[PDB]
């Protein structure tokens, strides 16, 4: 029994292109993660 | 049983063009995951 | 018996162009995760 | 027995283009998750 | 007997062209899932 | 003896074009979903 | 059973090209992980 | 059972060209990990 | 049991060219790891 | 203008079941394509 | 002005269980593509 | 203007179970492709 | 203008389990490629 | 303007589990690619 | 123009289990490459 | 021009097991490379 | 212009376990590479 | 234009663990490389 807050689970991955935010946390302001 | 706060599940990717967000968190503000 | 807060299971994924969002969280404000 | 609370479940996806949100969340405001 | 608060099963996904909110949560204001 | 609350389910889906909301959730307000 | 805050799992990673933030956090303001 | 307050997993990593942040931490500002 | 508090875990290396940050910590401001 | 000797262009595929041939050319014998 | 000799275009594929032959070429005896 | 003697094109690809050829060429005896 | 004289192009691929012969050549006697 | 005798291009490629040949050539008796 | 006698091209390739031939030549017998 | 009698590039791998030939030539008997 | 008779070109590897040959030439028998 | 007769370019290399054969040429019998 495994848990995660933040989970992006991509087995095969290609990307020919991605200008910007690409499989992140562009996080800003606040987070409560305690 | 495993939980996922956050989850996306995709095995095959395969992106030829992604401009801006792309599979991922653009949180602004708050989250409350306490 | 798993649970998902957020889930997105695309097995095949194939995109040729996504300009904005795509396959994200675009949140903002709050989330009460807790 | 599993339990979603999103659930997009799209097993063979091809997109040729998409503008703007496609296939995530959204979220603004508020989203009582707890 | 497992359960979906939000399912959207799409086997097969051909997308040639969607502009704006496509197979999403465009969730605004609030939404009591606990 | 599963259960859906909201439940969209589509085999075959091939969408030509589709400008604004598709096959997702516009909620806006409020849903009690406990 | 293990937990993870910020869980980013892709077994296989191919990226033509990614100008700007890819795969990671671009973390500001505030993050409370306490 | 192990925790991650930050993990980023990718099996294989094969990267053409990346211009900008890549696979990384850009915290600015703040960032509560006691 | 173990505890990672920035875990950037990639078996499989291979960069062509990446201008820029790259696999880091781009720390900028303030960081409480006490 | 193109040209397609054995076109089957099927957009949104979702087969459920199918035992034998299935969306292919089970040629035998002879076939002149020059 | 493109040309395919043999062609099956199939965007999104979902196959939940395809025995035998499926998708492809079963040619025996002869083909003349010169 | 490209030309494919065998082009098997699928964008998007899941298949959950498939016993026997799949997604190929089984040729046997002869083929002129010269 | 490209040629493929055995093409299978498959951008997006998530096979759950495929025994025998799966997305290859299973040439057997001859093949007359020159 | 390339050419390729035998091409599988396969971006995203993401297997659970496969008994036997798997993309790949299982070439038996003769071959004349010259 | 390049060109290729046998390609299999993978960008991203995660395979969580593959018993036997996989993305190889089983080549038996002969095969006249020059 | 690049030239390849026997190509198999896969940028991104990810083995979680594999059980005999994997991504290599099981060649017996002859080859005519020359 | 390069030429590789046997190339196998694998940028991000990650291999969990694998029993066996292994991306390599199980030559037995005889190869005419003059 | 350089030439290889036997080539094997893993730039990234993470073997967790592997029994047997691997990376290598188990070549017996004959090899006419002259």
């Amino acid at each position: 029994g495994l848990m995660a807050q933040m989970a992006i689970t991509a087995a095969g991955v290609a990307v020919g292109s991605a200008v910007g935010h690409t499989l992140g946390h562009a996080i800003t302001g606040g987070f409560s993660g305690g």
